[PDB]
């Protein structure tokens, strides 16, 4: 799958908010591109001069992620982080010479990341009661992927010691996304687990953090709550579900052509993280079986 590399696959079965620490410091920003940032004002310029009511936010920017020695006690990631914003995005990311600033930075600072605003995503395998993942569809005229699937999740917008705010908000950010898309009621979900960071090769290698969410609902009334908000309540175009047992195999099926990249990432890490027993019990033939 060339379009999704895995950055970091969290232990555990995957990490609580308590465990995460964040550096949030000017010294995980994007590098002033070699010729100035004189050329992401001049595309925002173009890009306002046709459609004015575009407005810049800011964003999370995703330098690095160590994770501690597995089995230890204490802080168990560490997540270096800076600030960018939508328009740095439109500027480098999604630039047709991206590739071109990917291989400066090589030479440049060795990090093919270093002139690239990298926008940090969020994204959630959100199981039901009735044990399903949750899907949507995307927009056939929106500009990323259009009419591809995708999982619930967007790009949070800022505003240890404002590290665990940060933290806090990342955290907070992927909950308020399945309410403001799906149209469920915050008490319905279970808190957060961080399953892993996964990166999207064909928008220059920005990084998605991607979360599992349990909902107290079964598939058919996620469903209702969806669908009772009508066409306006969401950006996506359906909602539909595919069992737990089946994404196991999800990587050999149709859909698979159909999942844009980060909605890619969140199941394989499901299937690793989530999937995958390791004891006696769930490990058992009929329980886990070959092939
Ligand atoms: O937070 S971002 O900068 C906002 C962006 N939205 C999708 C998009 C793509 C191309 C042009 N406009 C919007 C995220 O993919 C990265």
């Amino acid at each position: 799958d060339p379009e999704v590399t895995l950055l970091l696959q969290c232990p555990g079965g995957g990490l609580p908010q308590e465990q995460i620490q964040a550096e949030l410091s000017p010294a995980h920003d994007r590098r002033p591109l070699p010729g100035g940032d004189e050329a992401i004002t001049a595309i925002w310029e173009t890009r306002l001069k046709a459609q004015p009511w575009l407005f810049d936010a800011p964003k999370f920017r995703l330098h690095s992620a160590t994770l501690a020695p597995i089995g230890s006690r204490g802080p168990q990631l560490l997540l270096r982080l800076g600030l960018t914003s939508y328009r740095d995005f439109l500027g480098t990311n999604w630039s047709s010479s991206a590739a071109w600033l990917r291989q400066q930075g090589a030479t440049d600072w060795g990090d093919t990341q270093a002139y690239l605003a990298d926008p940090l995503g969020v994204g959630a395998a959100l199981a039901t009661a009735d044990d399903f993942l949750v899907f949507l569809r995307r927009s056939r005229q929106v500009a990323e992927a259009p009419g591809l699937v995708d999982v619930p999740g967007g790009h949070p917008e800022p505003q240890d010691l404002a590290g665990q705010l940060v933290v806090h908000e990342l955290f907070s950010s992927v909950l308020q996304e399945i309410c403001d898309e799906v149209n469920l009621p915050l008490l319905t979900l279970s808190q957060p687990l961080l399953l892993g960071i996964a990166r999207n090769e064909t928008s220059a290698g920005r990084a998605s953090a991607e979360f599992y969410v349990q909902c107290s609902l079964t598939s058919e009334q996620v469903r209702k709550h969806y669908l009772s908000g009508g066409p306006e309540a969401h950006e996506s175009t359906g909602i539909f579900f595919v069992e737990t047992q089946n994404v196991r195999r999800l990587p050999e099926t149709e859909m698979w052509a159909e999942l844009c990249p980060s909605a890619k990432g969140a199941i394989i890490l499901y299937n690793r993280v989530q999937g995958s027993p390791t004891g006696a019990a769930l490990g058992s033939p009929a329980l886990l079986p070959p092939l």
